[PDB]
């Protein structure tokens, strides 16, 4: 039904047109992070707790 | 009654006229075509017909 078919009478016949899309994407920030004392890291069991 | 006559003592008469009559011709504009696709002159059994 829809093949494209001309004529001998050429003219304004099966027109076509074409569509350009587009795709995102983005950034987003993270982290996290934690707290010492000295009093925690001076006298305590372990030497390499850092 | 008409002929110039003049007499011994020819004073200001059989005096004459004279004048000249103009002509015209003008051109006009003509034409005739046809038109032809190219299937009736490539796919036609008389290879000669343009």
């Amino acid at each position: 039904s829809k093949l494209p078919l001309l004529t001998e009478n050429g003219g304004r016949v099966n027109r076509v047109g074409f569509t350009r899309l587009s795709r995102e994407g983005s950034i987003h920030k993270f982290g996290f992070f934690y707290e010492f004392t000295q009093e925690s890291l001076d006298f305590d069991s372990d030497d390499q707790l850092k």
